[PDB]
């Protein structure tokens, strides 16, 4: 419940994260 | 709750990651 | 603790964070 | 499970964010 919210974050985060990846090999 | 707490600490980090995202475009320019 | 190393963890990503907030500031003062 | 992965899910997230902190302070020297 709290766990599922918990693991969606995570799951949002691991997306900025590749996106931001993404952009630094862009510069 | 402990969790809930945890999972707010977490949607903030989530908001950072987004605006440090649009940060490094700008940089592309 | 386990709980305890989770709050570490959460502490630790924050400290990247501001770490990486003052590169960017840094880097658009150059 | 779940959340035995946490700990691990945090950590690894904090590894990636040294990363591109070391990528920043690159960049910042261009």
């Amino acid at each position: 419940g709290e766990l599922a919210a918990i693991k969606q974050e995570l799951a949002a985060i691991k997306k900025e994260l590749a996106a931001i990846k993404f952009e630094l090999a862009a510069i």
